């Protein structure tokens, strides 16, 4: 749908620094694309217009730069905004998962009561690399009774095969910038 | 320009309130209950783009985490870059940092210093004001860039502890939409 002059406008708004965090790493960094009112704008209004027809009932967004891209898009499509947040700053009861970090482990936890039977969810984060966080988000929603099939992101990091691992576990993504890289 | 009584009782009717979070003799006022409810979300949201519409604001500056939730959508309704402030080592352009007295210990928030300029006239977003001090660190980071900062918004104010005097003092204005007495 998206025009060469709209993907190529995102895709120059992102920053790409060298040798952050740590030498021959290449980070893609979405902070230049906040910044920028038409970057961020037309990003947003890409993804609601992905998901109008679909039926999303919740949208949930993962701490803390999913938020800035999840929470917009569920006022875009109309919806409750839910967050997954690390260990211990949800206030009401909550259900934990554990995903991979580069360096061990760590946990996303959701509200019980965010997520309910007849829920179709969408989960937003800004940059799809292991999917690691994403399989787990899904497994906190699919436990609580939600269905889940899709996943929308700002950066798709497909050298990292993210897609292809959520696609094994039901979840269809959808990226506007594409970058490689490892 | 300012919540009816039906939209200030929805708006504080929508946010669940946690006795003994995070610590004992703390009511935990919880915005995730209003984010839920696409009512009362867009609301808040419709309420502060309302306040700023005319103010010439140039940048929102959100703090982490939970000021992500409002100051994101306010950038958006302004049209506006939006500036995360965050903890420490998430940002990776060149940062300054500015640290803040908690309770029990102290706590430090970045920013990317490219992020703001001379001239830039800056709205701060949080989802709650208690003492201050978060804010008050935050406008430190934007003063010392050469932004101008004269607003903070925020979803919720707890009158009891004085953050909008302790603000007024500094030459920042506080907007909130859901008074709620206690620490
Ligand atoms: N913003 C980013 N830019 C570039 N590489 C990234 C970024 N975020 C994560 N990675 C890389 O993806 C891997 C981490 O995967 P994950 O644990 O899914 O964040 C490491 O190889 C990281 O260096
Ligand atoms: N009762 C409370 N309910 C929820 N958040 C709180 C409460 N008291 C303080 N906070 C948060 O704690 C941090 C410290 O607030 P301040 O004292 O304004 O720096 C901010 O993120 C506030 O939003
Ligand atoms: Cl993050
Ligand atoms: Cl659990
Ligand atoms: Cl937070
Ligand atoms: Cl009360
Ligand atoms: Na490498
Ligand atoms: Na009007």
């Amino acid at each position: 749908t998206a025009t060469a002059q709209q993907l190529e406008y995102l895709k120059n708004s992102i920053k790409s620094i060298q040798d952050y965090p740590k030498p021959g790493i290449l980070f893609r960094d979405v902070t230049s694309l906040l910044e920028d009112p038409k970057a961020y704008a037309l990003s947003i209004d890409l993804l609601v217009e992905r998901y109008k027809n679909a039926g999303i009932t919740k949208v949930v967004g993962t701490e803390a730069r999913g938020f800035l891209f999840g929470a917009p898009v569920a006022l875009g499509l109309g919806v409750g905004f839910v967050p997954v947040r690390k260990p211990g700053k949800l206030p009401r009861e909550t259900i934990s998962e554990t995903y991979d970090l580069e360096y061990g482990t760590d946990q996303l936890e959701i509200h019980v009561d965010a997520i309910k039977p007849g829920d179709k969810v969408l989960v937003v984060d800004d940059l799809l690399a292991t999917g690691g966080t994403i399989e787990a988000t899904v497994k906190l929603i699919r436990r609580l009774g939600g269905e889940v099939a899709d996943a929308a992101f700002i950066i798709n990091l497909f050298d990292l095969g993210g897609e292809q691992r959520l696609e094994k576990q039901g979840i269809t993504s959808y990226s506007l910038v594409p970058f490689p890289g490892h």
